[PDB]
């Protein structure tokens, strides 16, 4: 009855959409996760309260995206077989007494919108990036803003009280500030907003107290309602869903344990390190990162993915045994909530950021692309909960800067500010998702409307 369509295999898009579905279920709606037959065949299903329903990207027996390395050429294949299979599913379900009351869809998949509207199924866009990045892409689609987006473009927005911070050249979203480096990602980011005004609902995974100017603008401009942070209820100290304590659809397996190692560590001492589930680091970059961690002297929990750890030398991996632990995946929210954890050296993907916020953990920001540079700027200025690594003239992260930023957040004069500010945002985040808060209300309205 409620269909959920995250960009398949995108952990950063699947996690919040599923958490949003859990809230819907709490309000009596029945959610269904819609993903590829491949992903469904390699990942155990979320479980109650979710049904599962499979579409196809063409490659039902093999990771479509390793087989089809070019970004542009994956999307076309997904769009082709997806749109076909999606429309099949709608009719099947309707002709089974289970029509779709609404399709909640990742707007990185604009063809979902088309297939649905053709069946007269209501649509709700699910934006899983911060308002501040969303509205910038938005202003480009609306041709209110001209490619390339510049710090001056951004300063106008700030002057008009739409952006709460002034974006510099390294803070504007790369995908539209330098579209040349990533032409496919550029149009995908802008396409999101084409046909959005024609959606029954627009939903953004954020909360208003976090981005008050940007969320005000997104609501008035695109009808976007904040429904986040869309994380398990437990971490929001929300007891309505007692058993909602972990994301239920991990696309990566946790081989090596870390929780018992974390127990042994002293309070507020561990650096969590992760650049997420999408980005890749080359050999030299892993070396600077790892040595920066060792030189910092702090204990650290370093997430180096299975499909990355081959780029990790034996020599460096042994050097990290003294004070660190290296794992392919960790229960990141559980880690962030742990007493031992002192800060989070993170690429600042939006879920990682919201997960740090909801646990009051200060950040060392090492962004690469997409929304991460903008998020990093917010972490550093307006939110004041951490610092961003400075890259040198060649764009290289050096081990000295890694150690410097860690010591700065953990031991510097401002260490209590970063913590205070993080705790400050933590309380507003929890408030917005608890019964009666601003995101909680938006979620209840949405559910009321389709029940
Ligand atoms: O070891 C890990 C690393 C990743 N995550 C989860 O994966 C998501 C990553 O999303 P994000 O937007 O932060 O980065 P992305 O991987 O999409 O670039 C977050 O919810 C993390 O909690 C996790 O559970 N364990």
């Amino acid at each position: 009855q409620v269909l959920l369509l995250p960009f398949p295999a995108a952990q950063g898009h699947t996690n919040p959409m599923l958490q949003f579905g859990r809230r819907l279920a709490y309000h009596g709606l029945r959610p269904t996760l819609v993903t590829t037959r491949y992903v469904l065949s390699t990942t155990p299903p979320p479980g109650d309260p979710f049904r599962v329903a499979a579409i196809s990207d063409g490659f039902d027996d093999a990771s479509g995206m390793a087989a089809l390395p070019d970004p542009g050429e994956y999307l076309r294949t997904l769009e082709a077989h997806g749109a076909r299979t999606l429309a099949e599913l709608l009719l099947s379900e309707a002709r089974a007494g289970r029509p779709a009351r609404v399709l909640v869809y990742d707007p990185h998949l604009p063809w979902a919108r088309r297939v649905a509207r053709a069946a007269g199924v209501a649509t709700a866009a699910f934006l899983s990036q911060p308002c501040a990045v969303d509205l910038i892409y938005g202003e480009v689609c609306a041709r209110r803003l001209a490619l390339p987006v510049t710090p001056t473009d951004a300063r106008g927005l700030y002057a008009r009280g739409v952006l709460g911070v002034e974006l510099g050249p390294d803070d504007v979203p790369p995908f539209v500030a330098a579209p040349e480096l990533t032409p496919a990602f550029c149009e995908q980011s802008i396409e999101q907003f084409a046909g959005l005004e024609d959606d029954d609902d627009v939903l953004v995974n954020s909360f208003s107290d976090l981005e008050p100017k940007e969320a005000a603008y997104m609501e008035s401009t695109w009808r976007a309602k904040t429904i986040g942070p869309s994380l398990p209820s437990f971490y929001l100290d929300d007891g309505r869903l007692r058993s909602n304590t972990a994301y239920g659809f991990n696309l990566f397996r946790s081989t090596v344990p870390c929780m018992e190692w974390l127990d042994k560590q002293p309070p507020r001492s561990v650096v969590l390190v992760s650049y997420g589930t999408v980005s890749t680091f080359d050999v030299a970059k892993l070396e600077e990162l790892g040595n920066g961690l060792c030189n910092s002297g702090k204990p650290f929990l370093w997430v180096v993915r299975s499909n990355e750890e081959h780029k990790l030398s034996v020599q460096l991996r042994k050097k990290c045994e003294k004070r660190g632990l290296i794992v392919p995946f960790c229960p990141q929210l559980e880690v962030l909530a742990h007493k031992a954890t002192g800060c989070f050296l993170s690429h600042c993907g939006w879920n990682s950021t919201l997960e740090a916020i909801v646990n009051g953990v200060p950040l060392v920001a090492m962004p690469h692309w997409a929304d991460q540079p903008t998020i990093s700027k917010y972490v550093e200025s307006l939110w004041g909960m951490g610092v961003r690594v400075q890259l040198d003239k060649s764009g290289i992260l050096q081990r000295e800067e890694v150690e410097r930023c860690i010591r700065e957040v953990m031991d510097g004069d401002r260490k209590e500010d970063y913590r205070r500010n993080a705790t400050r945002l933590m309380k507003k985040a929890k408030e917005s998702m608890q019964e009666g808060g601003s995101s909680d209300k938006n979620i209840a309205e949405f559910a009321a409307k389709y029940s």
